[PDB]
């Protein structure tokens, strides 16, 4: 039946026309400053290195060994890596996010523009991602594929809107969050399957990981850059998103059975430590720590009211959540489409 | 090294200004006319109603069939099935390319619009092709999964530039042509894999045809209404796009080692005739009688030239390939890297 849909009223084009252009001199910049943290095709790894060999005399016991290890590995794991790989599957919608921003977007899909060319790098890079978990998730045995590919479906007919409106400042800002939310995330599910048995996996969750710091670091530098040339603007960008939230680009997620999927499977993420609010937080207190927030110079009355708040907010943030789980009760056991039904402590 | 680039001069905003509010007003009609022809997703098939069920007592054997089977595939048509599929996987780039054209991209990624929401929905029907694919060229055991992989890197991260000009109308009549050209494509594969007595490999081609020849549909009806409401512009747009040649969505392929991938790959389409120039020739007529170009009245005088040249183009084409087939010599044996470097006759 019917998906969940964007509740927050759309919002198109929130930066200003002139300033594209900060975006259209800095291509010399990005060349020299970004693509610099793109792997060369050839010397990046690709699925393959982390998966049985169909063309290998091993085949066989590969597969068979994958399953073996996979039995071991507890079914609410498999509930977080399944919504992380349905969240990597999404990419399309992910590289059509990038090309909606102002300063950046290809204009013709195969534009030279410095910017076009991290896009398309970006994504194929990012693809990997992707494969790599569905065809382990696939040999694996124990979730629900056609479920899975499902809310795949679902996902990229729902699209997101990260409420970026368009502007690079912010759009920048969430990609550099988000880049490092997956980065923590599957770190602990590396070293979660690592705890579990499986060093393969872990291995899997590792080079993803890996992935992600360099596209974190690319990220991060594009916001420096930003503070440098317009400190005022940047803090009103990060000030803004922080208001309203950092919404997950897998948020409409819905395999026509569980009309607060997301929700759900965020519980799961949190109970096992993949990703809680803590490392949120904690995120946030490494960008302030990161930009040097801390200390900036030349705010406009809203920019100094913009920056202490952001400022104050890890503590903030961190001491919120300290209570309502100090005070958090019991959650239900609830079935996951994912897998068959079968149900994983919320 | 260095992957192959866009040879011509990029070309951006083709289309007058003005009239992106005929495909603003068309809304309506595209929810009433466009929207239809999609599949809820409640009935839409998933990759895993095509493959061995990891997560049933029949996998082993299940795989071990599919293998078996695979032997009797001959090499070459293995070469066309992983274009086929390098192609089909390139996706993110194709729903990118929907974004640029100026009367219908997604300006959010959650867009309401009629368009964005067909976009969306496209893509994620889209998405199924790719998955389907690569997970049966995986367990074959007959291609090279990690050249394969590569080959994809290179190729979302070249991207394509369909020469459609942000026009919607150059772009319709892309992706018209396109959606017929692998549905055309699909069949043979299809058709020639029952041959080599693969059944489940037929159902696997058969399927992705059928989401090919809707999308068609669904863009063929997006042609028929533009003829209706500007019989000269559209005549213009297919004109504009048969003096340009159709550069196929995958051209910029790249292996690292074939600096002509794309040529040979289509090479070997041809000599099998899963993609002929007839076919390309017969899809133009088809085009032409399902339009009725040959009857449309109140044309310009660059109108009826734009006319004629294209309803006069299907048997001159047809005729060009005829004398170049009856006079074409015998093609070489090359090495593919999707086939560990076995060799397969162009
Ligand atoms: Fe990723
Ligand atoms: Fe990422
Ligand atoms: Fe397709
Ligand atoms: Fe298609
Ligand atoms: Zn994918
Ligand atoms: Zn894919």
């Amino acid at each position: 039946f019917m998906p969940p849909r964007e509740v927050h009223v759309q919002v198109t084009h929130s930066m200003p026309p002139q300033k594209i252009e900060i975006f259209k001199s800095l291509d010399n910049w990005a060349e020299e400053n970004i693509l610099v943290h793109l792997k060369p095709v050839e010397k990046c790894w690709q699925p393959q290195d982390f998966l049985p060999d169909p063309a290998s005399d091993g085949f066989d016991e590969q597969v068979r060994e994958l399953r073996e290890r996979a039995k071991e590995i507890p079914d609410d794991y498999f509930v977080v890596l399944v919504g992380d790989m349905i969240t990597e599957e999404a990419l399309p919608t992910y590289q059509t996010m990038l090309n909606t921003l102002d300063g950046v977007r290809d204009e013709t899909g195969a534009s030279p523009t410095s910017w076009a060319i991290w896009t398309r790098a970006w994504t194929a890079e990012e693809n990997r991602h992707g494969d790599l978990l569905n065809k382990y998730l696939y040999l694996s045995g124990r979730v629900d594929m056609r479920q899975i590919e499902k809310t795949i479906q679902y996902l990229i007919g729902s699209g997101m809107d990260p409420r970026t409106e368009n502007s690079p400042y912010l759009g920048f800002i969430y990609t550099s969050f988000q880049e490092r939310a997956t980065f923590i995330s599957h770190g602990n599910t590396a070293r979660q399957a690592k705890e579990h048995g499986d060093i393969k996996l872990a291995q899997i969750c590792g080079t993803i990981a890996a992935d992600e710091k360099r596209h974190e670091t690319a990220y991060t530098k594009i916001v420096e850059k930003l503070f440098e040339i317009d400190p005022d603007g940047t803090v009103l960008a990060f000030a803004d998103m922080m208001r309203k939230k950092i919404s997950m680009p897998a948020h409409l997620m819905y395999d026509g059975r569980d009309d607060n999927l997301f929700d759900h499977f965020s519980a799961v993420a949190q109970r096992l430590g993949v990703y809680t609010a803590k490392d949120y937080a904690d995120i946030l207190e490494f960008l302030v720590g990161r930009w040097k927030v801390d200390k900036l110079t030349g705010l406009s009355a809203e920019g100094q009211k913009a920056q202490d708040y952001v400022c104050r907010l890890p503590p903030r943030i961190r001491r919120l959540e300290e209570r309502a789980q100090g005070r958090a009760k019991e959650a239900p056991t609830m079935p996951f489409s994912w897998i068959f039904d079968r149900q994983v402590k919320l």
